[PDB]
DNA sequence: TGCATTTCCCGTAAATCT
DNA sequence: TGCATTTCCCGTAAATCT
C-alpha cells in the first residue's frame, strides 16, 4: 500500500514527466522558427545580390525571438535537471535503500514485500526523462551549429546540461542495477545466504530500467571473493571459487512485466586450495561458519552513446562444507541481518554488535512462522527470555550478546542457545508438523510454570512441551500417577530423540499411552490438554492359506 | 602345500640352474684355453720372423681343443634352451593359469590361496637362469669375433641361441606382469570387480620378475575401455575415463618379499559423455549391469640391451552409477566368475553360459560365508533349490540359467531370485550378524516342511527364518498360541522390514514376545529353538530434582 | 592430542534418458 | 508414458588440518 511519501514521488515523477514534453514542445516551436528563419536569411541574401521593404525587420526579429526562447529553453532544462537531481536521491537512496532494508528482513523470515514492480516504474519513467532530456540537450548543440551568434544561450551552457544530465543517468542505471533473488540453495528455501561447497545455488539480478532495446545485450558475470579478496581487507579467511555457468545473458523471458534479469542456476562453489594464505591471529581470524564473502555480478552497458559499468553483489554470505554446519551458519545471518543495514561488512563477526531481546525475539518467531504455519506465543517467548536473562520481568532493554545467543555454549549445557532452538524446529518439521499447527503445543515453559497444570487444574490436565537438556532435541508431556498421589504429583517422560519419533508418532503417544503401574494395570494418558480440552478433539485427528499376524508397538512406562 | 606337479617343476628349474652353473664353468675353461692359445700363437709368431720344436704342435691341438669345446658348448646351449621352452610352459601356462582361475574363485568368496611367492620364485629362478645363458651366449660372440675359423661352431648357430634365449626371456617377463589385486572399492571389500562412478576404488600389479636392479625403474600406466573401445568389437555400450592419479612408479616398497609391484589407490571412474555412439539392438545392447569393461596396465622395460612392452588387465569389471545396482552387478560377477576362465569375454551375456546347481549352490554358501562367520547348512541349502526347480530329490545336473538366477523375476514374485538373496544377506549383516553365527537360524524353508517342529516336537519349539514374499528382506518365527490348539496350530508373525529392526533386535523379539491373547494376557515367547534347547542359552546371550522416567518398547501381538 | 573442518559415500528421492 | 539409469545431496562417519 502507498505511503505519502510515495505518493509525492509519484507525483514529482509526472511532475518531471511533464515538463520534460513542455520542453519537448518549445523545442519544436525553436526548431520550425530557426527554419523559417534560415529560409528568409537565404531569400533576402538571395536578392541582395533590392531588399523588401520591412523584411530586414522580420529577420532581425525572427532572431531575437530565437535568442529570447533559447534563454528560456536553457533555464528550464537547467531547472529540471536541478528536481532529478533532488528527486533521484529520494528514489535511490531513500526508497530503494528501505526495499534493500526489507529484502534482508525478509531473508530471516520477516514480513515480505520486497516487491520491485513500484520501482521500476518509477526508475523507468525517470530514466526515459532523463534521455528524452538529453535528446532534447544534443539537439540544443546542433541549433547551435546552424544558427549562433555572440551571446548564445547554448554554447554558455549547453556543456554543463550535457555532463549533469549524463551524471544523473549514470548513476540511475547503477542504482538500478540489484540482486533480486539473493544466493540460496534451493534445496533449502528457508536458509538464503548459507551455501555449501558442491551444491547448486541459484542467484538472480534485475535492471529496474526497462528498456526494450537492450533485451539480449548485457551478458552478466558472477563470482564470489574479488578484489577485496585479492589486496587489502580481511586476513586468514579461505577463498572460493564459482563453479559452473559463470556467465548469463540479461533478458526479459519469464515475461512477468518483461523485467530486464539475469538468472543464475546450478551454480557451486568449490574452495580454491593451495598458494599463499595466513590463517594468522586469533579465532584464526574469525570461525568457519562466521566467515563472510560477497558474490559480485557485473556488466558494461553502451547505450546511446555513453559506455556504463554496472555492479552489484549479494548480502554477505557464509560457506559452509558439511550441513552440519548450517545451524551456526544461520545464526550469523540471522545477527547480521537482524542487526545492520551495511550491505558488505563481512568483517562483522570480529566485533558483533549487541541486540535487544525485543529485536531478538521478533526474529526468533519468524523462524517458526516460516518452517510452520505459526510462530511463538508469549507464553513460550517469555519463557525463553529467561533461560538466557535468568529472573526478570518485562525484557526489552535486556541486552542479547553473540556469544549468550550462539557463539558460547549456555550456562550449564554443552550447547548454545541458538542450536538447541534450531534443532527443535527442524524436529517440529520432519514430525509433528500439524501436531505444532494450531495451538497445541505449550512447547517452552519451565519446569516451575508446569507446575499451574495438575496443580491448578483437574488431574488428567497434560502438556506439550520440549526437552531443555537435550542437543539434538527431543519432546514430552505431563500427568499424575504413581503411587499415592500426594498433592498432586507432576510428571514426563525421557524426551523421545528423532530416532524415537519414527516408532510412534507424539499424539499417538498421546492416545496410545496407558502407563502399566505397579497394580500391573495399564492405567492412562490423562485427559484434558491443559486449559480444559479432552484429549480427542485436538489429538485424535492424527490418530490410526494362513495371514501374517499384523502387529503394532507401544512403550507405555513399565512398573 | 605342494602337489607333485609343482614338485617336478621345482626340480626342473634346479636342473635348469645347475646346467647353467656348468656351462658358464665350461665357459671359463675355454676362455682361458683362448687366452693361452692367443699367447702361444702370438710368441710363436714373433720369433718365426726359428720355431721351437713340439710348440706348433700345441698350438694346433690347442685349436681343436677349442673347437670341441665350443661344439659342445653350443649342443649344450641348445639342449638347455629346449628345457628352458619346455619348463616355461608349464610355469606359465599351467601353475599361472592355474592361480589366475584360483584368483577368480577367491573374488566371489572361495577358498582361497592366491599367494604369489612360490610363483615369483619360480620365474625370477628361471628369468636368472635365462638372463645368465643370454650372457654366455654374448660371451661365445666375443669369442669368435677373437678366434675364428672355417666351420666354426659359434658362427653357425650362435644367431638362432640368440633369438630362442630372448623370445623365451621376452614372453616370461610377459607373463609375470599380473594383477595381484582386482579392481575394487576399499568400501565394499567383498565385492571386487564392481565399481560405482565417483567412488574410489584400488587395483594392484605385480612383475614376478624380481629384479632389484628395475626398482623405480618402470612406470604403470592405467585406463579403462581402450582399444576395443576406439574401433573393433562391442557396440551400443557406455565408455568411462579414469580419474585420479593414472600413472604409478613401480618399486618394492611394502618390503613383503621386496616384489615388485605398483598399487593405485584414488582412482575413480566417471563416465565419458556426448560424441557419437548408438546403444542401437536389443537390450540397448546389455543392461547396464551386464555390461563388461576392462582396467588395462601398461609399461615398458629396458632391460640389457631389450625393449619389452608389458601389458595386462583385470578381469572384466561391471560400472554402476548408484549402490541400488550392485546387486544385480555382483550377480554378474558371480556368474561370470563362476562359470569362465577366459579373463576379457566382455560379451559374455549377450549369450551366458547355463550352470549346474552345484556349482550354483557352492557358490550361493560363499557369499554367506564371506560377510558372516558361517555358509548354508543342506537344509537351508536344499529347500532353496526347491524355490528354483520345484519338486524332486537331488539337483546335481539341474541347469540354472542366468535368467533362472538373476535375469527375470520368480515365478509369482516381483524380484528376482538373486536380489531376493542378496537383500537377506544385507539384512544379517547390518543386524542379526552373531545371532545367524552359529547353527542358530534354520533361515531358508518350505512352510511345508516347517511342519517337522511344533508338529512332532513338543508345544513351545520355534523357527528362525526369512520372508519369502519380502523383497527388501525380512524375519520371522514358529509358534502354537491362538484359540482352542486343534492338533498343533503352527504360526508365524508378519516380517520384520530392515527400520522394523531398528525397533528391537530379533533375539530380543524372542526373548521380550508374550503375545497378549484374547484372555487378555500376554502368554509367551514358545521355548526351546527347534531341536530341544530352550530359549535362553543360545538366545539369552545377545539381551538387555526429579528424573524423566525411563521407558522401553515392545510390539508383543495385539488380539 | 583433541579440535575444527572437510571429505567420503550410502541411500533416498528427484531428475534425465530413451 | 513408464522405465532404466544417473544425478542430487543429506547425514554419518572417517579423514585431514592445525
Amino acid at each position: 500500500v502507498v505511503t505519502e511519501k510515495q505518493q509525492m514521488l509519484e507525483q514529482h515523477l509526472q511532475d518531471v514527466r511533464k515538463r520534460v514534453q513542455d520542453l519537448e514542445q518549445k523545442m519544436k516551436v525553436v526548431e520550425n522558427l530557426q527554419d523559417d528563419f534560415d529560409f528568409n536569411y537565404k531569400t533576402l541574401k538571395s536578392q541582395g545580390d533590392s531588399v523588401t521593404r520591412q523584411k530586414m525587420q522580420q529577420l532581425e526579429q525572427m532572431l531575437t525571438a530565437l535568442d529570447q526562447m533559447r534563454r528560456s529553453i536553457v533555464s528550464e532544462l537547467a531547472g529540471l535537471l536541478s528536481a532529478m537531481e533532488y528527486v533521484q536521491k529520494t528514489l535511490t537512496d531513500e526508497e530503494l535503500a528501505d526495499w534493500k532494508r526489507r529484502q534482508q528482513i525478509a531473508c530471516i523470515g520477516g514480513p515480505p514485500n520486497i516487491c520491485l514492480d513500484r520501482l521500476e516504474n518509477w526508475i523507468t519513467s525517470l530514466a526515459e526523462s532523463q534521455l528524452q532530456t538529453r535528446q532534447q540537450i544534443k539537439k540544443l548543440e546542433e541549433l547551435q551549429q546552424k544558427v549562433s551568434y555572440k551571446g548564445d544561450p547554448i554554447v554558455q551552457h549547453r556543456p554543463m546540461l550535457e555532463e549533469r544530465i549524463v551524471e544523473l543517468f549514470r548513476n540511475l542505471m547503477k542504482s538500478a542495477f540489484v540482486v533480486e533473488r539473493q544466493p540460496c540453495m534451493p534445496m533449502h528455501p528457508d536458509r538464503p545466504l548459507v551455501i555449501k561447497t558442491g551444491v547448486q545455488f541459484t542467484t538472480k539480478v534485475r535492471l529496474l530500467v526497462k528498456f526494450p532495446e537492450l533485451n539480449y545485450q548485457l551478458k552478466i558475470k558472477v563470482c564470489i571473493d574479488k578484489d577485496s579478496g585479492d589486496v587489502a581487507a580481511l586476513r586468514g579467511s579461505r577463498k572460493f571459487n564459482i563453479l559452473g555457468t559463470n556467465t548469463k545473458v540479461m533478458n526479459m523471458e519469464e515475461s512477468n512485466n518483461g523485467s530486464l534479469s539475469a538468472e543464475f542456476k546450478h551454480l557451486t562453489l568449490r574452495e580454491q586450495r593451495c598458494g599463499n594464505g595466513g590463517r594468522a591471529n586469533c579465532d584464526a581470524s574469525l570461525i568457519v561458519t562466521e566467515e563472510l564473502h560477497l558474490i559480485t555480478f557485473e556488466t558494461e552497458v553502451y547505450h546511446q552513446g555513453l559506455k556504463i559499468d554496472l555492479e552489484t553483489h549479494s548480502l554477505p554470505v557464509v560457506v559452509i562444507s558439511n550441513i552440519c554446519q548450517m545451524p551456526n551458519a544461520w545464526a550469523s545471518i540471522l545477527w547480521y541481518n537482524m542487526l545492520t543495514n551495511n550491505p558488505k561488512n563481512v568483517n562483522f563477526f570480529t566485533k558483533p554488535p549487541i541486540g535487544t531481546w525485543d529485536q531478538v525475539a521478533e526474529v526468533l518467531s519468524w523462524q517458526f512462522s516460516s518452517t510452520t504455519k505459526r510462530g511463538l506465543s508469549i507464553e513460550q517467548l517469555t519463557t525463553l527470555a529467561e533461560k538466557l536473562l535468568g529472573p526478570g520481568v518485562n525484557y526489552s532493554g535486556c541486552q542479547i550478546t553473540w556469544a549468550k545467543f550462539c557463539k558460547e555454549n549456555m550456562a550449564g549445557k554443552g550447547f548454545s542457545f541458538w542450536v538447541w532452538l534450531d534443532n527443535i524446529i527442524d524436529l517440529v518439521k520432519k514430525y509433528i508438523l500439524a501436531l505444532w499447527n494450531e495451538g497445541y503445543i505449550m512447547g517452552f515453559i519451565s519446569k516451575e510454570r508446569e507446575r499451574a497444570i495438575l496443580s491448578t487444574k483437574p488431574p488428567g490436565t497434560f502438556l506439550l512441551r520440549f526437552s531443555e537438556s537435550s542437543k539434538e532435541g527431543g519432546v514430552t508431556f505431563t500427568w499424575v500417577e504413581k503411587d499415592i498421589s500426594g498433592s498432586t504429583q507432576i510428571q514426563s517422560v525421557e524426551p523421545y530423540t528423532k530416532q524415537q519419533l519414527n516408532n510412534m508418532s507424539f499424539a499417538e503417544i498421546i492416545m496410545g499411552y496407558k502407563i502399566m503401574d505397579a497394580t500391573n494395570i495399564l492405567v492412562s494418558p490423562l485427559v484434558y490438554l491443559y486449559p480444559d480440552i479432552p484429549k480427542e478433539e485436538a489429538f485424535g485427528k492424527y490418530c490410526r492359506a494362513a495371514p501374517y499376524l499384523k502387529t503394532k508397538f507401544i512403550c507405555v512406562t513399565p512398573f
